[PDB]
């Protein structure tokens, strides 16, 4: 019933400063964060060995884009090595993101681990010598940090137990990164595996929330100092009924709705397995759809902003200004995404201002 | 991890229609739903006996007033009793409020109890035959509900327990209300009593919400068809240092941004001993606060609605536009306030100078 | 942080030795706290009209019986109606239960109710205005009270939600009984229902269990001034697999060891649909169960006592001697299981017992 | 609501079998797992210089000693370094501890670290690679691990978040060791700090060990394979009040009759800054209280058992036979208090209990 302030005035400022410069008006993030054993299996993807300087070309040609990213990308999530890395001029890759407008991120989980008595579920680690590690990120040049959650849709779940603690592992983490001056992005991703429908993924994605937000809470997390990266609310990947992106929108608007605080500075959406159109093309319906929504509502994209411009490099530097204009055509289209103002190949009228509601009690 | 469809989309509209139309733009809610032994102690402020005519007389006193507080009564609360009572022209007061385009509101929770273990700690009953109760209410005229929990400040308290436990039952209590077509008004309030501070009545109250919230996730309440009566956040009425309306807007506004969430239809402030004016003052300060409020901000007020009223009236039928000319000052007042465009004038007597607070049970 | 003491330790001397007399050695409970709409379908089974005076004269038939019982029965819990009447002598039918060495006890609970939200589940009412019925209770002769909560097995139940309201109504209702001078039997029964095995359900009441012994914690509740009345652990009804009954007391005991604190007083067990004699041959291989078992394994049998007295009765007084015959039987039988001493046939003389092989790393 | 077994019915007796080695009658344990930055300041008490040898010749002194320790030590912790040393006959230290019929512990936590937002309170992190540490260490000889948690008696705590988070990371801690062969000794230590008398630390420990035990329960944890490493509960070690060895003795087994289900296999007290005298003391007033004790109370001492072994050394390889006798000596005692044999009076031994004295209804 008493209070011991976590965090002082000038602290409170600096985190929420640092949040709403990711997510402002038009800004979204690239997840660059990939882990060596994950970057390798896109690497595998177009036949390249994966060697770190490999890793370092791909990621200097993703992160040197043309200044037409610039306004798109708000921020960079990053891998450790990747930190640490620089570009051919010499420049600390961290010093290129600045340079052109963008908050440097860094991923701090350890990958997930499997809880004992459950179906297949996880938690996931990286909580030993955090606070070690962020005020050494933060001095070496990040102000945000990362942390994945991943919970599944089964018959039996995601368990009571899964939720439970995946939500407090992630206020452990936000409570730590935010006592080092780093903004902590709280990634509870569902996966979209399963026949499941999308009421089944909204109610899941509405429980999951609540017992993040109540975690955090009970934990003193300053939510103005925070970001969300939810899954968007969608039926399963193997679920034979069809939706419209207009309901993918009004079910994952309501969910956070229902449990996100207006505190919070924005929800950075997680792509997770949809396509590059797919991803900006719900994104775009979720800015448009109706109700209220006290937050910014963007995106956080690994695969929706690299799949092309991955297939385009192939490993080649000669492919090298054919990569980066498909990553740099992807953080156009989802900058205007997040504004609500997107449309597809081609397109008559540019803002694409409009309004609707569908039903909105049938979530 | 499976849904079980508390509500139908019908029932849902259903909830959702009542919950706004109570609190639409510039309409706030009557808290005529005193009890006997409640109403007895005002009835005794004025020198009047404590009669089921007096009681009857001064409810249709208020619910009879001119056609000026239409438009700023969206909602009134009324206790069983007067549920069932007749204005002179023989109509029952369900019908009275109706026809003045008002939603009728019933208590329905039976006091509160001592919380064993505690330092003076209580919970709320009121469940039993809860369902049975709502059913009946609504067949007659009642759309939505009241339910009080009460919590205060101090050294021990509140106690993890009492919170639970008060969530918890609020919970419960909402449930049965939307299982029969009433909307449940959540009132989980922090008594001002104490010497504790702004930043401390900040703390609890979002420590209290949080579990609020938390405990109708668990228990699948649809909050769109729900109202949230807290007290506003203020220092404690024998806190020493003093506040501005901004600052108390501020704190209040805060809280409620950290932990509603924007699916809440409205938020129906409660006075709790704050003065007329000093209500009205806050009510508008809040409106009035910068930070971005995505439900509705208004009030449900008791003693700072029926203050000078009292005092006019004095029990003597010879004052009956008196008092009722005190009660639409307050109503037009506090319609103003609610729409962040109230302005003290410089009338309401001393009568609305004079604080309305009452401790428990000597100190 | 800080304690609070609920109960004097004169208050806790009471609740205890109430407590321990009910299970003393040999001593179990009589369950004959059937509502009226319970006891109609007992009635209506052997051709009885359901009149006050019939469930009189079979109360009386029951409670009036030979001495034998005496030492067989701890304690007789009555339902509201009962309590209140008296033996064809004119006693009052709890003098009759205290002079024969019987606790005398009363039903609290006043029913399940629906949980909205959840797969057909429920939580039990009866709070309100309980503090007020034990102090009136205590008065007129009641030391210990009964509150039933019902959990079914299913493939989503019983639910996080159901665990929890019901773990938590039943500490508001222990609370509320020892603060009256009365020790309250906590019954948290998971119904037999289902095609379930034995491992399900051990699981099942391992977790239920667990989540009632937090509550009490978190109310306060002094465990040596309680009862627990569960389920045994057994197959469903529908299951195909078979069991032996010192695998039903394996897998009994071994959820008991695993969830229930040693400073419970004692653990009676409900009955729950099983014959008369499978009732007894369980309980008996219970306390025969080669584990450490730290509280009185007795029985708090309804039907299990009085199914064969209540035939043997049909509703004619000419049968009286012969149905207190059949109850008798009953009585002996299930105090010597209490006891792990029954036999199909024995006195004063054994030596069996012999209980090889039962690894209980298979539970 | 659906199992998924944690462990194989081969698993569990292995960690059972295991746990009840090490608490086996008159058997406790010797905690030498120090760790660098502890062990350096019981050397420098002693003028000793924290070299590796330094450090390897005193574990060598305890774990050397002679057979009269055999009968008294089921299992000694060693820290990560110790683990990994050699005797001066060439035999790995597991080696040795099992050759004298001893069961070697590790312990695996990384220390604690500040919870933001709390008084001063702490959690513990080591999780991370806990999996891969534990399968490496069982390879070496290892069977349990030890783990701690610290919370502390003061104004404020321990909070609620301070007891939520260590009972979870213990329980997170217990899940994955039982899934590597290694029995976890749950350790949530309650400092004896401050000036709070016995009942308050009696209340606090009963509310700590719920939580753990809840904990527990929700991760699924095997109970018959764990050990409970707890305070005994005591005064505050500043506290103005006095208290007798019987009064702490009753405190002490009173809350854990109330807290520790049956199943646990044993508790191993913590010594907690009490002289070598005093813990003995203690340790044989548990086990000589009347109350029934469902569990091995036995030791798991490390100043408790080394304070005179460490002076009689001091730092001197001359002084090795001298110090090895102080060791014997306080493991002989305890050995004999954790049957309730123990008598202090110099070397004596041939008295019981006395002054009969009840009133346990007083706790």
């Amino acid at each position: 019933p008493h209070s011991h302030p976590a965090l002082t005035p000038e602290q409170k400022k600096e985190l929420s400063d640092i949040a709403h410069r990711i997510v402002a008006p038009g800004k979204g993030i690239l997840a660059a964060d990939e882990s060596t054993g994950s970057i390798a299996k896109r690497l595998q993807s177009i036949g390249t060995e994966n060697t770190e300087e490999n890793r370092r070309f791909y990621r200097q040609l993703l992160l040197t884009a043309d200044d037409r990213v610039n306004p798109c990308i708000g921020g960079v999530i990053l891998f450790h090595e990747t930190l640490y890395q620089k570009a051919d001029d010499g420049r600390p890759f961290p010093q290129v993101i600045k340079s052109k407008g963008g908050v440097v991120g860094i991923k701090v989980d350890k990958g997930v681990v499997p809880l004992a008595g459950t179906n297949g579920e996880t938690t996931t680690q990286g909580l030993d010598g955090l606070s070690e590690r962020c005020a050494q990120y933060k001095k070496d040049g990040a102000d945000f940090a990362k942390w994945r959650c991943v919970l599944k849709i089964g018959e039996h779940t995601p368990s009571a137990l899964a939720i439970m603690e995946n939500a407090n592992v992630l206020a452990r983490y936000a409570s730590i990164c935010q006592q080092n001056g780093i903004v902590p992005i709280v990634e509870p991703e569902i996966l979209p595996d399963g026949d499941h429908d999308l009421k089944r993924c909204q109610y899941v994605t509405e429980k999951v929330l609540a017992a993040v937000y109540k975690a955090l809470s009970d934990h003193h997390i300053y939510l103005e100092g925070t970001l969300l990266k939810p899954n968007m609310v969608t039926p399963g990947h193997a679920c034979t009924q069809k939706y419209s992106h207009e309901e993918i929108a009004m079910a994952t608007v309501t969910a956070l709705r229902r449990t996100v605080p207006p505190a919070v500075t924005g929800v950075t959406f997680l792509s997770g397995g949809q396509s590059e159109e797919e991803a900006s093309i719900n994104l775009n319906a979720i800015n448009k759809c109706p109700l209220l929504k006290p937050w910014a509502l963007t995106f956080s994209y690994g695969r929706a902003l690299q799949a092309s411009a991955l297939k385009a490099w192939g490993g080649k530097k000669e492919n090298l200004k054919a990569a980066q204009e498909e990553y740099v055509k992807r953080a156009l289209a989802n900058s205007l995404a997040c504004q609500g103002k997107y449309t597809p190949s081609g397109q008559a009228g540019a803002a694409a201002s409009e309004s609707l509601f569908i039903s909105n009690h049938a979530y």
